[PDB]
């Protein structure tokens, strides 16, 4: 490890250096490399020295250009957890991400699942650099120059954003919601979380485009990347899991939502009503049951114990009822026994889970793919950090769009929910920089 | 005949309030019963007014604290259709299941058969419910209160599914594949459809577990039944034998699978494949050869036909190549014949027949019981509709298990096989319901 910088230029915050090094090192040379940030941390790992393609019909392991082709069957948790220990060669940090279709199979439904869907891509990078406030430092003496260039040289002036209409509904979120409630009425779950994409008729600046968003955001972890043929970005507003090196077992069902950034007054009004509304409080309680319940196939039960339970958590466009669930990891359970049992997060898929994926996998667009899946950090010291995959971005195949949906009971109006969609649009909507 | 409900109220849909109402009153009060949905209405026929059972070495009818036996030799079939001729009064409908061992007579199988197995259990219903998208009738008044209650205090919630583990092979299926192309190779047969037990380690809620898996499937015929010692439910995707009241006998070859329920785009996929496979293409024409040569026995040579040729039928998690073939009922022939002549399903037994049929006796786990024979309804005009017994579950005697099978030709390999099993039962296994 090699000091480059002793705290911040002037004019970097770190979410800025960070996103502009993605620009100006990986982006120009054509690298794959993710962002992550935790708790004041930004790690930006540059180029696949290593990577993981686990899809619904078989597994690679790819060392750069040399491909592994692999077999698997039973749970994705143990092939994924395998190949991960294969390319961290014990030492090096592992990163990227996990499809909501990976969930599937806990329930059953792995066979609606389309030949090759991807389930996972990660990787272990060629170099990382590491931004906090206290500077900046990279694994690898060799970027030294670029990074000290760029520094140097300093800071892109962020463009003005683009417009996006969040109005028109194309793909009829107003009538599935309609379809859901039906559903519940039925008896066949309780609730469940719907989503509507929507398309950025634009090509996207990433790096600029998570710089921005990023000053106007509070998530828990945030994430830019370019892996898989996919780009993204997000202000995830939770951890679906976290183990510790210690054995520590995390997770944080946000439940509950009303509008935030309206100014002091306004903002207050909904907190107050959003604390003290009988539907919001029953929907949050029983996300948290059904957190403890998940987690207590992973964890010593005298260990599980709810902290914060049922507070305010400020997310940008949007503030939630939140509470944190946590334990210690069970004898002879690893961290991808964690996520299993807690993914995909309760709090956007549904309840009971089971009939709640079921539903989304009929009535949502498929695959979900990323959204509402994970961005993932794995460590050699049996670590795991995965950020709920929210308020995000995303680039495949030509298509860019934003994605964000609202949970559904009996009771909810088709109108409602897709205003609920739009406040969650605004994490990112504005924010957008067209790629000029 | 009773109305109930002129219409019902939102949130029952007629196979819930089917599945309901059996758990509310047969299953409460430990009467036989059996709900058969047929073209949009379902009967929930209750209690054994009377009933025959049909055995290899004898037939039983039993009512009003008697029972009369009768002998019968040969072919079990006349002697089947005098007692529920005798049991119906010329007025009541008839329900129950027939096995695939009832098939054996026409090949001069039998007598690979235990003594005592059990052929057929048919019954005359105490009371009828009828439950339509539209409305509900019952045969009886003193069932009005119940039903109505049960409609006014509103549907139960399907409980959460459990997990079956379908990867493991106990009983050996991909060695008996094995076993049956050596067979079909040195020129015994052509094909024959064996079949693998999946036990389930755990008493089954049958009523919820109907509901939740209606909700999943798109049957020709419906069922859940208590009878005869036995607990059944099953999506039928075809009939083995219908017989209408003008005397038109039909039956349904569906023969040819790919996966289905992966999304609009893998579907097609799926499709174009089924329709362009020379090998599917073949087996499907056979299959309809061979049942228009077995419905020839008993109708109109002028009168046979084929409709809806070689067309895709979508049954869940799979959708296979199916054929209708009918003609009319000639004379001196009764529904009976027509049953005996297409039983067992040449699509469920094999080709030539006998041999087919001789195979699954030595090569399958046997009794086949239920799986692969028929559940009926019998009309006093002379009606007959037996749906296939297949993509069904089944308890008795303490054990609890699903069933699934796949066509073996020469070129049939065991991982494929084993592979089209875990398809077909991708239409029941995840919708399990634990018993609690």
């Amino acid at each position: 490890w090699v000091s480059v910088q002793e705290g911040l230029p002037d004019g970097f915050a770190p979410a800025d250096l960070a996103g502009a090094l993605a620009q100006e090192i990986p982006e120009r040379h054509g690298d794959e490399y993710l962002i992550y940030e935790r708790d004041g941390e930004w790690v930006l790992a540059i180029g696949a020295r290593a990577s993981v393609e686990l899809d619904s019909d078989g597994l690679r392991i790819v060392r750069d250009g040399t491909i592994e082709k692999r077999d698997w069957s039973g749970h994705p948790g143990a092939a994924l957890e395998q190949a991960v220990n294969e390319i961290s060669d014990g030492t090096h940090r592992v990163f990227g991400w996990v499809a909501f279709e990976f969930g599937t199979y806990r329930f059953n439904l792995q066979h609606r699942l389309a030949p090759g869907t991807p389930l996972a891509r990660v990787f272990a990078p060629r170099a990382e650099v590491v931004i906090t406030a206290d500077g900046v430092s990279v694994s690898d003496e060799s970027y030294v120059e670029d990074i000290s260039r760029l520094i140097e040289q300093g800071v892109p002036a962020i463009p003005a954003p683009a417009s996006i209409d969040l109005a028109p509904d194309p793909s009829d979120y107003r009538g599935r919601v309609g379809i859901a409630t039906a559903e519940i009425r039925s008896g066949l779950y309780h609730k469940v979380i719907l989503s509507r994409r929507v398309e950025v008729p634009f090509a996207m600046d990433f790096p600029s485009t998570y710089r921005l968003g990023r000053h106007n955001n509070t998530p828990v972890r945030s994430f830019l990347l370019r892996l898989g043929g996919i780009r993204a970005l997000g202000y995830s507003p939770e951890l679906v899991t976290a183990v510790e090196a210690d054995g520590t077992v995390v997770t944080q069902p946000l439940a509950g939502t009303r509008a935030f950034g309206r100014g002091e007054d306004a903002d207050r009004v909904a907190r107050d009503d959003l604390e003290s509304n009988a539907k919001e409080i029953v929907e949050h309680a029983i996300s948290v049951r059904s957190s403890l319940a998940e987690i207590a196939e992973v964890v010593d039960p005298s260990s599980t114990k709810v902290t914060d339970f049922m507070t305010v958590r400020e997310r940008g466009s949007v503030q939630h009822l939140g509470s944190t669930v946590s334990g210690e990891l069970s004898a002879g359970m690893t961290r991808m026994d964690a996520l299993e049992a807690l993914f995909p997060a309760v709090t956007a898929s549904g309840i009971p889970k089971a009939e709640g994926v079921d539903a989304i996998l009929r009535l949502d667009d498929h695959p979900r793919g990323l959204y509402s899946g994970a961005v993932v950090m794995l460590s050699p010291n049996g670590g795991l950090d995965a950020a709920l995959t929210l308020r995000s971005a995303y680039e495949q195949d030509g298509h860019t769009w934003l994605r964000a949906g609202a949970g559904i009971i009996e009771a909810s109006t088709p109108e409602r929910e897709f205003e609920e969609t739009c406040e969650k649009l605004g994490s990112i909507a504005p924010y957008v920089i067209k790629r000029e």
